[PDB]
């Protein structure tokens, strides 16, 4: 798990992302899609977004991205104990939307690289740890309902 310093560390920078959490979250929605076209084919209601012009004017997306990064701030305040919180979500993303594992791997390296684009100079190596940390609890504990469920894809 995550030691009490790393999770400061974690809550520290979302500090960072609720200042801005619909800015923060249409940013990472949009270097999803961009990096990684299948994901888009996963949202219907976004598969008319033909351009990153049509992405960035989406209103819709915006607010999905706030739905995205609201939902992931509460299981991150949990500190580990976010089994009620996430059993849920891991169950929602393989029945219904059915996202493999590495769509999520993916979402996350976006979350980091979109806090390094929106504070260059202000995520430092031990938030980026910390973070990461965080980020791969979450994922792995994902995995373990996925696994459970025999979800793949
Ligand atoms: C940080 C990781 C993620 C979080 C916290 C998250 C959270 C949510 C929440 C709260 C909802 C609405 C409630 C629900 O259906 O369970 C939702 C819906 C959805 N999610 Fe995610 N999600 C994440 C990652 C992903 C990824 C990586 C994909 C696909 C590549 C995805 C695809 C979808 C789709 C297709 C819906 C339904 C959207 C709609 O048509 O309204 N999610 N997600
Ligand atoms: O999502």
């Amino acid at each position: 798990g995550l030691s009490d310093g790393e999770w400061q560390q974690v809550l520290n920078v979302w500090g960072k992302v609720e200042a801005d959490i619909a800015g923060h979250g249409q940013e990472v929605l949009i270097r999803l899609f961009t990096g990684h076209p299948e994901t888009l084919e996963k949202f219907d209601k976004f598969k008319h977004l033909k351009t990153e012009a049509e992405m960035k004017a989406s209103e819709d997306l915006k607010k999905h991205g706030t739905v995205v990064l609201t939902a992931l701030g509460g299981i991150l305040k949990k500190k580990g104990h976010h089994e009620a919180e996430l059993k849920p979500l891991a169950q929602s993303h393989a029945t219904k939307h059915k996202i493999p594992i590495k769509y999520l791997e993916f979402i996350s390296d976006a979350i980091i690289h979109v806090l390094h684009s929106k504070h260059p100079g202000d995520f430092g190596a031990d938030a980026q740890g910390a973070m990461t940390k965080a980020l791969e609890l979450f994922r792995n504990d994902i995995a373990a309902k996925y696994k459970e469920l025999g979800f793949q894809g």
